[PDB]
């Protein structure tokens, strides 16, 4: 089949010499070549929840092998349940095969044709072309491993066992099913998108070029409350959005939501747009909204932490270093559970709360000093393609982004205080990092006046390119700050869906109301004096619960951290 050519990745090439971070590249490459050909594990939660299955295996297998000192395995060869039982070595000793066992066999469980029935229903939806692509990447990957990849010996065996384990306990075939789910339209109600309220998708996967049919998309309504957990040692909650349940009463800070969003999220020519050049790149520069030759967030937060990993090593030899293997596969697999399960708990609020987003909420108003009938985002960015910006099929309280950000940032923040500097758990770091490029402002990536084409290099198909824009970062807080408020400013998500907007805004005399610059321009409170604080109350639950997606990663980042990595107790799974 002809392989699709696939842009060149920012990142010194030293970089892959470490068998953990390679694996972890070809996570990365799956993620972003399955959004490509619409294979499976598509989307923002279960793509997260791939990553964080293949750190897990890839853990256990190397520390089964290389025996840590301050912690242990996920899961230990002595448990009962036999689910919860991991295999031993028995001879096994070398780690590198081992890793190459766990990673090779979790992404072809996850990436490949389900031959076992599963192809029914599940995945009646993956065309041929799809799963041929994916196997492309896995099978070069095998010829590129460092160090090479030996299937016959006993601890590439010894991997694969593990991974089986992990596949057999965690995999959820169904995850991204919507059958029985319908919209209840209303008020601060979730429905279609007004710019993409169906799309034409081909009767048949094979035939692209065949008949179509109409079709209406929710992505993962029941999956963050059926689905099993990874890390996590509790259900997280979040306070009920304005406008809706016991802040039902909170119109100041609604009204004043709807104002924000128009004037930061709007359409770039609309006068009502008081965005500046500067905040749309900040907006653009952490999207990864499931575009070809892109993906989706988890891959970009996970190209971040592996620039974190390597600019802070212990040692300097990335290829042999036992120190450095241990450290990297301890980080990822901290990392990326916390990104699995910060997908499942924003999902499941996603759903609970079916809250609107900015588009419909703004149109819809009502309110003829209010609302606007007739405006336009910036909204998700379709790169690659030459379709228009969407809003993501999903409610929009909280931010999936925000979730995401906050529970991989803090978690990095977890791991490195008192190495790279000190800091209370909850104040600012010095984590800073220099010449982290976004793919969706490469100089390379574009939108394409035409369709995108598969056998063709993106430079050689026409369309405007995004500019290069090379970004330095202080610190993971304003990592996570910046990946939050992005999403206000390509208006998709309302301020709240970040955060509590008094913890983020600039307060004014009027409650519920904050500053705007001399061009009306929201301004933010300053990365280093930001602090999320402010508590909500929730109509079905007593106490005081986070407000937005932020607070909630920071939560489930702590949680997972201070327990060790310590599988969800299985009493507490749904
Ligand atoms: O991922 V949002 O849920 O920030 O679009």
């Amino acid at each position: 089949v002809t392989p699709i050519p696939l842009p060149k990745i920012d990142e010194p090439e030293e970089y892959n010499t470490n068998y953990i971070l390679f694996w972890n590249h070809v996570g990365l490459e799956l993620n972003r070549v399955t959004h490509t050909v619409g294979g499976p594990l598509t989307g923002p939660p279960l793509s997260a929840r791939a990553l964080g299955m293949l750190h897990l295996a890839i853990h256990d297998a190397y520390f089964s092998i290389c025996p840590p000192t301050d912690f242990t395995t996920f899961l230990s060869p002595d448990t009962e349940n036999a689910a919860y039982r991991l295999p031993s070595p028995n001879g096994a000793n070398d780690a590198r095969q081992a890793v190459a066992g766990a990673a090779l066999k979790m992404l072809s469980s996850l990436y490949m044709k389900p031959v076992e029935q599963p192809n029914p229903n599940p995945g009646a939806n993956i065309s041929d072309n799809a799963y041929a692509q994916l196997g492309l990447v896995l099978d070069r990957s095998v010829l590129e491993a460092p160090g090479g990849v030996d299937r016959e010996s006993a601890s590439f065996m010894f991997g694969e066992d593990v991974a089986d384990v992990f596949f057999a306990l965690l995999n959820d075939p169904r995850g991204a099913s919507q059958e029985g789910y319908h919209p209840t339209p209303g008020r601060y109600k979730f429905d279609d998108e007004p710019t993409h309220p169906v799309v034409l998708i081909p009767v048949d996967p094979n035939n692209p070029n065949g008949p179509k049919m109409p079709f209406r998309q929710y992505h993962a309504p029941f999956y963050g409350k059926t689905t099993k957990r990874f890390a996590t040692q509790s259900e997280h909650f979040l306070a009920d959005p304005p406008g809706l349940r016991s802040n039902a009463d909170e119109t100041a800070e609604y009204d004043d939501a709807v104002r924000v969003a128009i004037a930061m999220g709007g359409a770039q020519a609309l006068n009502s747009t008081k965005r500046s050049p500067w905040q749309t790149a900040q907006g653009l520069y952490w999207a990864y909204d499931g575009s070809n030759l892109i993906g989706t967030p988890p891959r970009f937060y996970n190209q971040i932490v592996r620039r974190i990993a390597v600019t802070y090593k212990k040692e300097e030899d990335l290829a042999n270093s036992e120190v450095n293997n241990a450290d990297f596969a301890r980080l990822f697999a901290l990392v990326d559970v916390a990104c699995t399960d910060a997908g499942i708990f924003s999902w499941k609020e996603k759903w609970e709360f079916e809250f609107w987003a900015p588009l419909s909420g703004v149109r819809d108003d009502g309110r003829p000093d209010h609302g606007d009938p007739f405006w336009l985002t910036l909204g998700a960015p379709a790169t690659n393609t030459n379709d228009i910006p969407f809003k993501p099929p999903f409610p929009a309280y909280p931010s999936g982004h925000a979730t995401f950000g906050g529970a991989v940032f803090q978690m990095v923040r977890r791991y490195y205080n008192g190495r790279v500097g000190t800091w209370k758990d909850d104040e600012p770091d010095n984590i800073a990092i220099d010449m982290m490029i976004s793919e969706e402002l490469n100089g390379v990536n574009r939108d394409l006046r035409q369709p995108y084409d598969p056998t063709a290099p993106i430079e050689d198909q026409p369309g405007i390119v995004r500019t290069r824009i090379v970004r330095h970062f202080d610190s993971a807080w304003e990592l996570m700050f910046e990946n939050a408020i992005s999403r206000i400013f390509l208006g998709v998500h309302w301020r709240f869906d970040a955060a509590a907007a008094r913890d983020i805004l600039i307060p004014t005399t009027t409650k519920d109301v904050y500053a705007v610059d001399n061009n009306g321009a929201t301004v933010f409170q300053n990365v280093e004096d930001i602090r999320y604080t402010t508590r909500g109350t929730r109509e079905d639950e007593e106490g005081l619960f986070p407000i937005g997606g932020v607070p909630l990663g920071i939560e489930i980042a702590d949680e997972i951290f201070n327990n060790g990595l310590k599988p969800t107790p299985p009493e507490i799974q749904p």
